[PDB]
């Protein structure tokens, strides 16, 4: 059957990097007779970056698909996409099965340059392609390439198969190669890579018998497999795909990072995601990590917003940061105190001897970070992204314009959500195991245990 004639990429979370979009408009541009299409997911993202990203995309001549208007985002991915962190490896790695088997296509990565155009037809005996290439090596097994026809039935299996895995993720145990992976690449990159990724994809092409008993994880031997599952029916290296040597991938999910405006949320809006989580993990296994929330709900960063002048209303407690009128004007930057009182937030201007201290200030690198926006009036997503980030994180040696960011403690928290679920008769009927290590709860999930 032949390969659907479109290409497509994933982000999700904060806007694609500038570095990413120039990769993907050169597959575009390269691939000329293949719909290139980036896909997102419009709940979780900055609706205003968002917005000048799609304008941004549309100039290109990229389609731009929302993962929920299309119907390809299953329950069990929203779930990952609203945790206040999310593993985006662990969602693209979903979504990329659930996109190919509503549309068919070339699932790419944005860190793969295009060294060759695709054929215009591209025939697959068994409907569905991998690459034997990945990363810059030959002969091995990767998720970051995968080809199929519409509505492929290996791509379904796959997809059925990743959503349970994910479900299962709290039940996976660092055996076999993962007890190894745990120790050289650490928790997260290794339990990521057995649950959604390449060693999710390894065990379950050999449970489908895709790959032989000859192919072992770090040796799949393509050679020695049915070579008519890759792209050219060949272990040859393809000439589509290029890396070089000083970057051969990006590793762009592995750091975790709040999901955009966690810190702009209240507590009770938080506290409700955190709930609805909770009870997925319930209905889905009987089983949640109470201090995976409780430990992510603890967490708050600086509250801040970027406007034209001051907001319909003030946010206590955090930063207010104001464009100039025309191009060439000041930024003004307030922290917004516990009373809603602007505090104006500024610098002396400075020359001659340079002070060892000021070079090192965060309000001097943040000055430098405005001086260097494009346009004040219409800056990009890219340098919103930037001073939102910037802002997050800012810590003045000045007491008086630091944000203060009092909140609940993590245990408290886990408290509160205890009670806000075994409150509902019927999840708590659905309780098999709660996992905490918090010393006032621990009696309450034994008392449970006797109920
Ligand atoms: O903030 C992020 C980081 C990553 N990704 C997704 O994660 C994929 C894999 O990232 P990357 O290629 O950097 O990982 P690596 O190939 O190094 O494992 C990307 O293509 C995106 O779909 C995302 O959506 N948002
Ligand atoms: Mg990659």
């Amino acid at each position: 059957a032949q390969i659907d004639k479109k290409i497509h990429f994933i982000w999700v979370g904060h806007i694609m990097p500038q570095k990413n979009i120039q990769v993907v408009s050169e597959w575009a541009e390269k691939n000329p007779g293949y719909e290139t299409i980036i896909w997102v997911d419009k709940k979780i993202a900055p609706a205003k970056e968002l917005d000048l990203f799609i304008l941004d995309m549309k100039s290109k001549g990229i389609t731009v698909k929302d993962i929920n208007e299309e119907g390809v985002c299953r329950d069990s991915i929203r779930h990952e996409l609203d945790q206040e962190s999310p593993n985006y490896g662990m969602v693209s790695d979903m979504l990329r099965l659930n996109i190919l088997a509503a549309e068919g296509g070339i699932y790419l990565d944005s860190d793969i340059l295009c060294s060759a155009p695709f054929p215009d037809e591209i025939y697959a005996p068994f409907g569905f392609l991998l690459s034997p290439w990945s990363q810059g090596a030959n002969n091995t097994l990767c998720n970051d390439i995968i080809l199929c026809s519409k509505g492929n039935q290996i791509i379904q299996q796959l997809a059925d198969a990743i959503e349970q895995s994910y479900i299962a993720r709290d039940s996976f145990e660092f055996t076999h190669e993962y007890a190894s992976m745990k120790e050289t690449k650490g928790e997260r990159i290794a339990k990521t890579l057995g649950v959604t990724g390449p060693g999710f994809l390894f065990h379950q092409l050999k449970k489908m018998g895709i790959l032989n008993d000859k192919s072992e994880m770090e040796a799949i031997h393509w050679e020695l497999q049915d070579q008519r599952y890759l792209i050219d029916g060949s272990v040859k290296e393809p000439d589509y795909f290029y890396v070089p040597q000083n970057n051969t991938n990006d590793a762009s999910w592995v750091p975790s990072i709040k999901r955009p405006g966690i810190e702009n949320m209240s507590f009770q809006e938080r506290l409700e995601n955190a709930v609805q989580l909770i009870a997925f993990d319930i209905q889905k296994t009987g089983l949640f990590n109470l201090d995976h929330y409780a430990n992510e709900l603890k967490v708050k960063q600086n509250s801040w917003c970027i406007a034209a002048e001051t907001s319909p209303e003030l946010k206590p407690d955090s930063y207010l940061l104001i464009r100039p009128r025309d191009k060439t004007g000041e930024w003004t930057l307030y922290y917004v105190d516990e009373d809603k009182k602007l505090n104006p937030v500024t610098l002396p201007v400075i020359k001659g001897a340079i002070k060892l201290s000021e070079v090192s200030d965060p309000l001097r690198k943040f000055h430098t970070l405005l001086s260097q926006v494009s346009d004040p009036v219409n800056p990009t997503a890219h340098e919103l992204k930037q001073i939102g980030r910037a802002l997050i994180e800012l810590k003045p040696r000045q007491d008086e314009w630091h944000c203060k960011n009092k909140w609940s403690g993590a245990e408290e928290i886990a408290q509160e959500l205890w009670q806000r679920i075994t409150s509902n008769e019927t999840l708590r009927a659905q309780i098999k195991q709660c996992f905490t290590q918090f010393e006032s709860l621990k009696p309450r999930v034994a008392e449970l245990g006797l109920e």
